[PDB]
């Protein structure tokens, strides 16, 4: 049980053939998650999908954000759904994940994350409040890295085919426009095919990393650290707990 010395104030890595924990700081512990939000956006764009209600070639505007923006880098407001979601799960964009929300229920995505959530075993002391994880009437979204292994492993149990948008390091659209992933580690760890990174003042740094060797997949939870690199290192770490 030694300790990593790690930069995240709350963190974790965990075996997804049985749920356990392979080690855990503050796992209990209240945090902001802020981007992190955007995969319970993905699973709830891809559900919809599935069930026949929402087309990955539909086209929709922006929503005004009042932040990355994958208007204001572009300067285009319409995009393809599929592109919204890769803009969403590679660099970022809250107002591509706005705009994803906003299609899927309109006011009411917020609830319907929560609802998921709850559907997900994620504990009451999880709550979302926007599509993006942007603070929403100053209120923020919360979790605990025990919530935020659940969602991630019900995310890639229920659709694999995340991953293959997770996985790349420049997801470039059928247009020609090129999305620079946020995973600085894609490349670096070997296996290492997610998840998704985030970071507010008050969240500070962090990021979900996952990835699988010989049939083993493990998922790794980093909540706070104090820079940029920083959550890589220390996802770096956990990662070498999980395939010890
Ligand atoms: C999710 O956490 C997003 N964070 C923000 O939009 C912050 N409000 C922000 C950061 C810097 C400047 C202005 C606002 C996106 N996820 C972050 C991340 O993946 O590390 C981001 C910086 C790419 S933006």
């Amino acid at each position: 049980q030694p300790n990593l010395y790690l930069s995240a104030n709350a963190a974790a890595v965990y075996s997804v053939e049985n749920g356990e924990a392979l080690y855990e700081q503050n796992a209990d512990k209240v945090m902001p998650i802020a981007s992190l939000s955007k995969l319970m956006t993905a699973f709830l764009v891809l559900e919809a999908v599935d069930n026949n209600e929402l087309s990955w070639d539909e086209k929709l505007d922006l929503v005004r954000l009042d932040a990355v923006s994958l208007y204001a880098i572009t300067q285009k407001r319409t995009w393809s759904v599929r592109d919204l979601y890769s803009a969403m799960l590679t660099m970022s964009a809250n107002d591509a994940a706005e705009t994803l929300g906003d299609r899927l229920d309109g006011a009411d995505f917020p609830k319907e994350m929560n609802n998921q959530a709850k559907k997900l075993g994620m504990s009451s002391k999880t709550t979302f409040v926007s599509a993006s994880g942007l603070d929403v009437d100053g209120k923020s979204a919360v979790s605990t890295t025990k919530d935020l292994f659940l969602l991630s492993s019900k995310l890639i149990s229920t659709h694999p085919e995340v991953l293959e948008t997770t996985s790349k390091p420049t997801v470039t659209t059928d247009k020609g426009a090129k999305l620079e992933s946020t995973n600085d580690l894609l490349g670096s760890i070997q296996g290492l095919d997610g998840l998704k990174t985030g970071f507010t003042d008050e969240a500070g740094y962090c990021f979900i990393g996952t990835a699988e060797r010989g049939g083993k997949r493990v998922i790794s939870i980093v909540l706070d650290a104090g820079t940029a690199e920083k959550r890589f290192k220390d996802t770096e770490k956990l990662m070498e707990v999980g395939f010890k």
